[PDB]
């Protein structure tokens, strides 16, 4: 909306149009406050400019409540790339010209903002951009970064999701019915652990082969449209975020909603309902803060894989605290987890 | 519309907002290829924010052409504070949190922007930015400024007008009637050379006390309304700038034009029709350097204020040439000074 494009709170909003490739580039700091702002980098094509703004700025808030709650010693921000066409119509070397623009514009904040991947970015183009800038986390082993942190991410969010079966008393993910909403990098890291776990796994993706080859493993597929229909005792939200309207959020079908999704939650008034219809939720910021820790982690604290993925796990602890805060002043765990973060944050 | 104030070329766009003063922040960065980009903080009230936006590129733009035909190592920006409410009802307090936020944006970009004073900001607002953040020009003395860029201004002004009123046929300017637009710091100084060169004077001015004061002088002054109407030999709009509108460059009344004001032209056809009407225009963008070669000139390149004196006066030098280029090429005098900042710009490197 206007008011979350042109009326933002942040610290900083950096743009950039480029008419060679036609895309435009976002850049939104929340806070420097506990140390230099650092998100990914979207790319992802938006119906309007105020759609990109809009998103850069929910991202960064994320960004900047994940870091705090998290104990790492960071800052929230985020950059968005709105492009002209899909990703995967984008030509090479306009990829790399788009690439090569917004390492440029992320020098020029000097050490302020520092980068990763995110959706429709990777390890291959954070190398790209560190052939222009510093502030990038997340190249590939070879060029000295920590690589991908889906699985740190997929770990965190599956501790995560058996702190809130445990808490909702529903005991441990054995027998129960898990829905994972998009199998990519962390979706499918996660799913692999539920069903280890003991949990039955119903999924859905936009991509077929992916859903075929979930199926031949053993799952159940679910299309698309029957997503926030379909009956679970968790539902895993892996995919896009702002699934959750104040629609969906009375007509869901769950006891328990974890998943690695940003942003989960579309307004304030369905987190209520949730909470309200006896649905537990994990806040996103808690619950997929792995890839953060692992960046972070290791690339700025220089912790090994073991550590970071130790730290991951206790991403289950943070949740507790939320819940028992939730349960004690009466807020949902929204509420609840944005305290707590504010409180390590030593606000 | 915002989405069309988005689609500028510009190497960057800063943008901020805060809530409790209302305040809208704007930082544009046309380049940064000569060197790190150089503009001053203009404090307004804008209508729109895409308004605001428009603007700090259009002045972002200008700056960057000062800077290069102006054989000055920089590149261009400006920043733009839209006000919530006129500069005037603003609280000192208030003010003072704007320019402290100003500030926090400006050291973000850590030194790919130097600020300075302009429209409603002087050496005191940038002694207050100087508590925050660094890269400031334009300080007081006493802080280590090289304070006031005004007079140095006028100066280069003045030998700008001299030298296009010479191009025009007109000889000198003894004799000549000027009509001043604005006698602010710098229209103020420039009616002070102009007057001693011979000139008579025309003012006018907003401020009444100035115009009294003006009138005390000699000087002749202008109802504003009456401003664009009246016949002149040389017009110097030295106060705000889109004075010059297509529809006012076919009616105006004088043989050159020769200002302070930065974006003199609102409009393209606008310099095609004083050009085709044979009113002599003394492009904005370059007549009006004195203040960045004063500013530059001392405080990065720690040039004297005699040498800086020079430069400010070389500034006719320059308008020779581009005058050469228009008339030899058959282009506006606009069109043969990009031309000529382009030259000196890749000469530069
Ligand atoms: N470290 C991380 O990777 C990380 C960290 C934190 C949060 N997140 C959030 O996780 C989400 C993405 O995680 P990811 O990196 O594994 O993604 P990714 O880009 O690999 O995931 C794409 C997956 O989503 C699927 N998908 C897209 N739209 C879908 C839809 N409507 N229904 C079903 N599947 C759909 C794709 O087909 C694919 O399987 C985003 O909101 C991201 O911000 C991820
Ligand atoms: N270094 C400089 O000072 C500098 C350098 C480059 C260009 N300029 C340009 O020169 C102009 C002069 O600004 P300044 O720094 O001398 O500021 P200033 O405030 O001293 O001068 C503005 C003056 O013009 C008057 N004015 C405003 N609106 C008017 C109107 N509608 N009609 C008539 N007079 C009006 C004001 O009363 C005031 O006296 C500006 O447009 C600026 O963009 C100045
Ligand atoms: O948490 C996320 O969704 C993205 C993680 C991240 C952290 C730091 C830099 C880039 C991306
Ligand atoms: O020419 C101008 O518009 C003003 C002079 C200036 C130069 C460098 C920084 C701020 C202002
Ligand atoms: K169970």
């Amino acid at each position: 909306s206007i008011d979350s494009a042109l009326n933002w709170d942040g610290e900083m909003t950096v743009t950039r149009f480029d008419r060679m490739t036609g895309a435009h580039f976002v850049i939104r700091l929340d806070s420097t406050q506990l140390g230099p702002a650092a998100g990914g980098t979207r790319a992802a094509q938006y119906s309007q400019l105020a759609d990109a703004l809009t998103d850069a700025g929910k991202l960064a808030g994320a960004m900047t409540l994940k870091m705090a709650v998290s104990n790492l010693p960071m800052g929230g921000g985020k950059s968005v790339i709105a492009l002209p066409a899909p990703r995967h119509s984008i030509d090479p070397s306009t990829w790399a010209r788009i690439l090569r623009i917004h390492a440029e514009n992320i020098d020029k904040l000097s050490g302020n903002y520092w980068t990763g991947p995110d959706v429709n970015t990777n390890s291959a183009d954070m190398d790209t951009l560190n052939d222009t800038t510093e502030f990038v986390f997340g190249r590939s082993l070879e060029r000295g970064g920590a690589g991908s942190s889906a699985f740190t991410t997929a770990v965190g969010v599956f501790e995560a999701m058996k702190a809130t079966v445990a808490h909702r008393g529903l005991g441990s993910l054995d027998g129960l019915t898990v829905l994972v909403q998009g199998l990519g990098a962390v979706g499918g890291s996660l799913a692999s652990l539920a069903a280890e776990a003991g949990a039955q796994l119903l999924v859905a993706d936009t991509d077929t082969e992916r859903v075929a080859h979930a199926v031949a493993l053993g799952h159940t597929a679910v299309a698309l449209e029957d997503v926030l229909s379909t009956p679970c005792d968790v539902f895993a939200p892996c995919a896009m975020g702002g699934v959750i309207t104040t629609e969906v959020a009375r007509t869901l079908d769950c006891s328990v909603v974890a998943g690695a999704a940003n942003n989960v939650i579309a307004d304030e008034a369905a987190s209520d309902i949730l909470h309200a219809r006896g649905i537990l939720y994990a806040p996103d910021f808690v619950a997929n803060a792995g890839g953060a820790i692992h960046l972070v982690g290791r690339e700025v604290l220089g912790w090994s894989e073991s550590v970071v993925h130790e730290r991951a796990v206790a991403i289950g602890d943070t949740l507790n605290q939320v819940f028992e805060i939730s349960d004690n002043d009466g807020v949902t765990p929204d509420e609840a987890a944005r305290t707590l973060a504010g409180r390590r944050a030593r606000e």
